[PDB]
C-alpha cells in the first residue's frame, strides 16, 4: 500500500476475529487475508487519531500468528516496550475502540493491565518484558498451571542490562517460557543465546505466517527457556514507512523551536568552542535531539544503546580523564540510572552535565513516560547543582552554567515548543544560585521554577503579585526567599514536578530552619499518575495553567 | 599459605622496597614470588589489627602486584570493582604504613576512592561498575592522543549485573583499547564464548597465583589493541586455609582479640519463615544478599519461594511485579543504597501499576565504615514522592515486625526502613498483626516541644523529651502521614522536630513541612536528619553524633532553637 486510507476499510475476517477465541476459530487459510485487513484497519485507524505506526506494522503476522496458536488470555503475553501492540489491541476486543487512541479517556499509548485482561504487563519503558514473564512463570509453575509465558522483545530493548540479568536468571530457574526476539534493526547470533542457556530456533521470517504459526506450534510445548528469532521489516507493507522507518516510528493524524532543539544547538555551539564536550545519548538521539552534533562532531558523539545505567558511569569515567561529558536523557528514563549518577558521579563530585528533556507532563505516551519526580530525587543529592529554565533562552544559559560548573549539574526542561523569546547567541553563564525578579508587585510572591513562569505573570498581571523565575532548585536563591518573605503575606511556589519532595519543598525546608512563618502554597503535580490526553488538558487536570494558578492564589488568599 | 594472623609486624625487606609501583617495577621478577609471600603475610597482620576485608584481597595477591609491575601506573588507569580485594592495591601505592589507620576515622576508606590518591582512578563501592568507568577514561586519553592502557579488574559476581553487559558491548561497539581482567575465583584450575560473541578478544582461563603466567600474559596483552578480555582464576582466601575453608566467614573480619539484641535483618528474617509459614504465597527475592538481608534460614525452610537473582537489583524488581500478576506475594529484599538501581523498576513496572509487592530496604541510614558509596541516606526522599507508596520507618525490633506484616497485608507497593545493627533489645510481640495504617504512636506525653519521630532515633529522642518534658510521637508512617495527630499537635506546642535517619531535604521531616504549609498551620519547625554530603566512614555512633542524632545532638539543636 502507498497512500493510508482516509475511510474505514472493508474487513469483514477482521470483524469476525474481534478477539483471541474468535481469532483461533478461523482457519490457517484465511490468516494471510486476515493480516491484509488487518494491516489495513491499522493504517486507516492511525491515520485518524495519530500514533506510533511503523513498529506494528512490523508485527502483525507475528501478533495473529501468537494469538492463532496460544491461549490467550489464559496463556501469558508481555509486549516489550508497546509501541508495536496496536495490532494485539485490534485482536482483543478494542478494534472499535482503536478510534479513541491516546485520546482524553481513551485507549492508552501502550498495553495497560487496566485496560484489558489480555494485557499482562503495563510498559512503556523497554526491556521489561522478559523480567515479567519470567515472574508469570515462576508464579504459575509453583501453583501448577499449565499456562504459557511469552515475551515479545525487540533488538534495541536486548541491549538493556536488565534484559541480560532477565536472560541469566531464567537459566538458573530452568523456567519454561519463550522470548520472541522481533529482529528489524538489520550476522550469526545463535551460540550467544545457547551459551546463555536459551534453546534458539531461528531465523525466522517473521511474514511468513504458515512457517511462524508451524514453528510456533512447535515450540509452544517445548520445554525449558525457549529462544525464538524472528526477522521482520518496520512498516511492512506501507512503502514510505518501509523506507523511511525513522519518520514512520510515529505519525501525527491526517511557534518557536522546540526546547530538545535549542539544547542540540548549544550543544553543537559548546563543542565547537571546546574540543573537551562529549555528547551521550541512550538510543534517543532523534528526541533528545543530538542529530547535527552526530554528524559534525561524530568522534565526540556516543549512542549507548537503551543502557541508561552505562551511559551515567561512562560519563563518569570520561570525566576523570578531564573531558566534559553532557549525558542527554529524558527525566523518566534517568530513573534507571539513578544509582550511577549517585554513587559514580555524585559521590566523587565528578564534572558531568544531564540535559533533562520531556521533564514534566509528556502527553500522549501518558504516565509511564512523565517526567515527574526528576527534581525530588535529584536535589536530595549532595553535589548536585539543579536547574528549572523558565524559556529558550533560559535554558542555553543555564546549560552553560552547568557544563561551566565544575561538578555534576542538571538542566530540566520540557518536551514541545516555548514561548518563544529571544535566545541571546552568545554562551555565558549567569550566576550560581541567584533568581531572577521578573516583576515587582505586592502581598504575594510567585517563585516559579520552570516553564510555568508565563502563566504565573498572566495570574500577576490581574493579581499584581511578585513574580520569580528562581531559575536553581539547589543550591536555592536563599537571600531572595527571606527577602520575599519579609515583606509579602504569601509566598507560592510553581513546578511541573511532584509537589513531594520537590523545589517548593526546599523553599519550604529554607523557611522552616530560619524560622520565617510566612504563609507557603506549593503548587505542582499531585500525588498520583496523571491519565494520557494533551499536554494542555494534563497540566489544566493539575492546575498548572493560569486559571489553575489563579484559583489556587485567590483561595488562599481568602482563607487566612 | 599459612594458618594464624601474626599478632606483631612481620619482616618484610622486599615489601619495604616496593612502597609504590616505580620503586615496585626495579625489582626483579625473580623477587616478585618473594613479595607476593611477604604481601600476604602483610595482609594478614594489617587486617587482623585494623579489622576489614579479608578473603577476596588474599585472592588478588598475586594479580595486582603482576599489575603494578607491567604497568606503568598512575599513568595506565587501573579500576578495581568494588573495591573489597584492593587492600594489596593500597599497600603497593604508597599507603603501606597507613594501614593501621584502615576504615577508622580519619584513616583509609574501605574502598579505592579518587581523593584518598592518584593510584585509585574511580570510587567503587557498589560493584559492576569498572568497565564503564574504565572505557570513559580510554576514550577519553584517546580523543586527547595520550597513549595510556585503561584496564578494569572484575569479579565473577560482578559480571551478573546488566550495566556490565552494557559496558561489554559499548566497548565492542567503539573499539576501545582497553583490557578487562575477570578475576574468577567460583572456577578452579566454551568459557569464553560469551565474550568472543560479544566482540572481545579472550585469553585464558590462566592460574591467577603463578606470577609467571600473569605477567608474561599481561606483558602480552598490555601491547595489543582492541578490546582485550583476560579470564582468570584464583582461589577464595588464598593462603590462609581457615579462609580457603570458610570464605563466607572470612569475607571480612573484626580486629583481633556486649550481648545486645537480634539483629534487624534477623528480625525480618524471623518474620520471612513466620510469614511463608501461614502463606503459601510468599516468595523472597534477593540480589545476591542472603547474607546480609538475612534469607539464610528462609532459603533452607522455603527454597521453591527463594530467589537470589544475582547481582541484578533492576530484574529483582520487575521480577517480583510480574510474580505479584499471578497473585503471588513478592517480598524484595534490597538495600537502600543497591535499590538506588532499581529505582525505574520500583516506579514504572510496580508503582505506576499499584502491584502488590513488599520491599524489606535494609541498611538504611548511615552503615559505617564502608562509608558514604554504601550509606542510605535517600529511600525515603526518593520513595516517598512515588504515587502509591507505602512508606514506614520502624522504631524497634517489634515496630519492624509489625511494620513488615503491615504492609504485606496491604495489596500494594510497601516499604520498610530498617538500619544495620541491632535495636534496644524490646520485647517482640510473637504474633502476626498488623497496625493502623497512617497513624501514629504518642509515645510521651509533655509540653511545648512535640518529637514526631521516623524510626529508631525514638529511643534518643526519649531521652530528650524526659530531659525537656516534651511530646514524643513513633509515627511509623511517612506516607500516608498521620496528618491529624500533627494538626493536633502544631496547635498544642509551641515546636515541632522531626527526626529521620535520611536527607533532610526531601525527608519525612518535608512531608511534615509540606503539610503545615498546605493547611497554613504556621508553628515553628525543626528538621533533624543527615546533611546535605557524604559523610566521612567512622563508626555508626561516631557518624551518628556528627549528623546531630544522639540525644546530646538532638537536645543541644532543641534548646538551640527555643532560644531563637
Ligand atoms: C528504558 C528505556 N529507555 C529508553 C526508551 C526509549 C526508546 C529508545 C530507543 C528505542 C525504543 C523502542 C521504540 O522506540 C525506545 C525506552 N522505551 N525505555
Ligand atoms: C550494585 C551492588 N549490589 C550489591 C552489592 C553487594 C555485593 C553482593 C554480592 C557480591 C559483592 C562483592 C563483594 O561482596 C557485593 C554491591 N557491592 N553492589
Ligand atoms: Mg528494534
Ligand atoms: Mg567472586
Ligand atoms: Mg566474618
Ligand atoms: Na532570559
Ligand atoms: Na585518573
Amino acid at each position: 500500500l502507498h497512500e493510508i486510507p482516509r475511510e474505514r476499510p472493508a474487513t469483514p475476517l477482521l470483524d469476525r476475529a474481534s478477539s483471541p477465541a474468535e481469532l483461533r476459530r478461523l482457519g490457517e487459510a484465511d490468516l494471510e487475508t486476515l493480516a491484509d485487513e488487518l494491516r489495513q484497519y491499522l493504517l486507516y485507524t492511525v491515520g485518524q487519531t495519530g500514533g506510533h505506526f511503523g513498529a506494528g506494522l512490523g508485527v502483525v503476522e507475528l501478533t495473529i500468528a501468537l494469538h492463532y496458536v496460544f491461549d490467550t488470555p489464559d496463556d501469558r503475553l508481555v509486549w516489550d516496550v508497546g509501541h508495536q501492540a496496536y495490532p494485539h489491541k485490534i485482536l482483543t476486543e478494542r478494534r472499535e475502540l482503536m478510534g479513541t487512541l491516546r485520546q482524553k479517556n481513551g485507549l492508552a499509548a501502550f498495553p495497560r493491565r487496566a485496560e484489558s485482561e489480555y494485557d499482562t504487563f503495563g510498559v512503556g519503558h523497554s526491556s521489561t518484558s522478559i523480567s515479567a514473564a519470567l515472574g508469570m512463570a515462576i508464579a504459575a509453575r509453583l501453583q501448577g498451571k499449565e499456562r504459557k509465558s511469552v515475551a515479545v522483545i525487540g533488538d534495541g530493548a536486548l541491549t538493556a542490562g536488565m534484559a541480560f540479568e532477565a536472560l541469566n536468571h531464567a537459566s538458573e530457574v530452568d523456567a519454561d517460557m519463550l522470548v520472541i526476539l522481533n529482529d528489524n534493526d538489520m550476522g550469526g547470533p545463535g551460540t550467544l543465546f545457547e551459551e546463555l542457556g536459551w534453546n534458539y530456533i531461528g531465523p525466522i521470517d517473521g511474514h511468513d505466517l504458515p512457517t511462524l504459526v508451524a514453528t510456533l506450534r512447535n515450540m509452544r510445548d517445548m520445554k525449558g527457556p525457549q529462544f525464538l528469532h524472528v526477522v521482520t521489516k518496520k512498516g511492512k507493507g506501507f512503502a514510505p514507512a518501509e523506507l523511511d522507518p525513522i519518520g514512520y516510528h510515529a505519525i501525527t493524524k491526517l511557534g518557536g523551536p522546540k526546547y530538545s532543539s535549542v539544547f542540540g544547538q548549544w550543544l553543537c555551539d559548546m563543542a565547537a568552542q571546546d574540543a573537551r564536550l562529549l555528547g551521550i545519548t541512550p538510543a534517543m538521539k532523534e528526541g533528545s535531539d543530538l542529530v547535527a552534533f552526530s554528524e559534525r562532531y561524530p568522534e565526540r558523539y556516543f549512542d549507548v544503546a537503551i543502557a541508561e545505567q552505562h551511559a551515567v558511569t561512562l560519563a563518569a569515567g570520561m570525566a576523570c580523564e578531564g573531558m566534559k561529558p553532557v549525558v542527554a536523557i529524558y527525566s523518566t528514563f534517568l530513573q534507571r540510572a539513578y544509582d550511577q549518577l549517585i554513587h559514580d558521579v555524585a559521590v566523587q563530585h565528578l564534572d558531568v552535565l544531564f540535559a533533562i528533556d520531556r521533564a514534566g507532563l509528556v502527553g500522549e505516551d501518558g504516565p509511564t513516560h512523565a517526567g515527574s519526580f526528576d527534581i525530588s530525587y535529584l536535589r536530595c543529592i549532595p553535589g548536585m547543582l539543579v536547574m528549572t529554565p523558565s524559556d529558550e533562552d533560559e535554558l542555553r544559559k543555564l546549560l552553560t552554567t552547568g557544563y561551566l560548573f565544575d561538578g555534576p549539574a542538571a538542566v530540566r526542561y520540557p518536551r514541545g515548543s516555548g514561548p518563544n523569546h529571544p535566545i541571546d547567541p552568545d554562551l555565558q553563564p549567569v550566576e550560581i544560585g541567584k533568581g531572577v525578579v521578573r516583576r515587582r508587585g505586592g502581598r504575594v510572591a510567585l517563585l516559579v521554577f520552570g516553564v510555568q513562569l508565563a502563566e504565573a505573570m498572566k495570574v500577576a498581571e490581574s493579581l499584581d503579585a511578585t513574580v520569580v523565575d528562581m531559575r536553581f532548585v539547589k543550591p536555592l536563591d536563599e537571600a531572595l526567599v527571606r527577602e520575599l518573605a519579609g515583606s509579602h503575606e504569601l509566598l507560592v511556589t510553581i513546578e511541573e514536578n511532584a509537589v513531594m519532595g520537590g523545589a517548593g519543598s526546599a523553599v519550604g525546608e529554607f523557611l522552616a530552619s530560619e524560622g520565617l512563618e510566612v504563609p507557603l502554597l506549593q503548587l505542582g503535580l499531585p500525588d498520583y499518575y496523571v491519565e494520557h490526553a494533551k499536554p494542555s488538558e494534563m497540566l489544566a487536570e493539575c492546575g498548572l495553567d493560569a486559571a489553575g494558578i489563579e484559583k489556587a492564589v485567590r483561595q488562599r488568599l481568602d482563607r487566612q
